[PDB]
């Protein structure tokens, strides 16, 4: 199995950390790792053992310069991360030069995981790191979901007939109804391909360190199927 | 979530790690872990962190003071283990007093458990144990033994109870029977029983983090869907 990352860098992270984090964005770089470096370096820690190479391909998505119809790579060309230890340095460069934007969708991160997926057909466990609001509509003329949300649901429905998982790791306050239902309720789906992990309601539990990293962990995996 | 520990002193531990453990028995103390200690030290670096207080019901079963009727609890008054550094060094101070014996049985386990979960919220029953529960030739018993048959009916009845019951199997086997409780038990509400071979998962030589964590997920993988 290979891993690959994508982390939600959209506007909306400034204000998912009020209760959480407070009141400060969940980006924010200070003496203290946020919420996102936290969770790069407990995934380095207990997932990485499930990269053969320990080469992680990272993107970031949502910024100005991709809005929601495309994803950066962390490194020039086609170039990987050597560990989660360079996942997170990078990350800390990359963050200060980013202006956080939107709209909010999930098609181009699992669109470019399709992409490394064909690169390989070797199964891959796609993880994306974001605060879980997709762009919502409030409008009877967009017709059923926001445009942000009917592509992200195409998107996880085209790639349930790949060799490919996604978890998604939930940061910062939710609300999580949006990825409780791409958990749980995609229907047109081929099979169970998305996962959600509630990180921060994870660590925040009054338990010792190393059994909260641990049931992070394999609540992020468990959803992989059997024969894995 | 709550876990419940059930560990297996029968006497067939003594032949059963006939090929695993070089023809030593299962519960043979020394200055390398048995498989026993084995299975409790990974079950306490992973599935144990789901355990809500850290608390664990710890039981012993087929040992001469309960044969195939009851079970004993690690501690007097039935005081749980703190954390599973606790259950480990509990289990070794306990093997040394006690007489391997029989028959095996888990219908006193199961008991037991049912017994938690109805005075506490979802609980996991793992058994480590060497997968031989008495069998018979005779069916003047019936068409099992009285052990299986009790073990079966048990299983069933444990079924309408918010309890997942994983089988943790070390030594040598045979499996069958396990696999059958695993697979292979009509009257049941769900598929409440889980078999891993703890023994096959670990003895494969690759990265011991990776082999951890796949041993966590077997385990887990009968969970109902709901959690
Ligand atoms: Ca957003
Ligand atoms: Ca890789
Ligand atoms: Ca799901
Ligand atoms: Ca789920
Ligand atoms: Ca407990
Ligand atoms: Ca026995
Ligand atoms: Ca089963
Ligand atoms: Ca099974």
């Amino acid at each position: 199995s290979n891993l690959i990352v994508g982390i939600d860098f959209t506007k909306s992270n400034e204000w998912t950390g009020a209760k959480s984090f407070n009141r400060k964005s969940l980006h924010h770089l200070s003496n203290t790792p946020n919420p996102y470096e936290q969770a790069i370096t407990i995934i380095g820690r207990t997932l990485a053992a499930f990269d053969e190479d320990n080469l992680i391909p990272c993107y970031g998505f949502g910024d100005a310069s991709t809005h929601d119809q495309d994803v950066f790579s962390f490194y020039p060309e086609g170039r990987f991360c050597n560990g989660f230890e360079e996942v997170l340095a990078r990350y800390r460069e990359i963050v200060p030069q980013l202006k956080l934007a939107g709209p909010t969708s999930f098609a181009p991160i699992i669109e470019m995981a399709m992409t490394v997926v064909e690169q390989s057909g070797q199964y891959h466990v796609l993880v994306i790191i974001a605060d879980g609001q997709v762009t919502r509509s409030v409008d009877t003329e967009h017709g059923r979901l926001s445009p942000q949300e009917q592509k992200t649901v195409d998107a996880i429905v085209k790639a349930s007939t790949l060799p490919l998982s996604i978890v998604l790791v939930g940061v910062g306050d939710g609300p999580w109804d949006m990825m409780q239902e791409f958990d749980d309720n995609i229907p047109a789906r081929a099979f169970d391909n998305f996962q959600f992990v509630n990180f921060t309601e994870i660590m925040s539990k009054n338990k010792d360190q190393s059994r909260k990293e641990t049931e992070f962990a394999l609540s992020a995996l468990m959803e992989i199927p059997p024969q894995y």
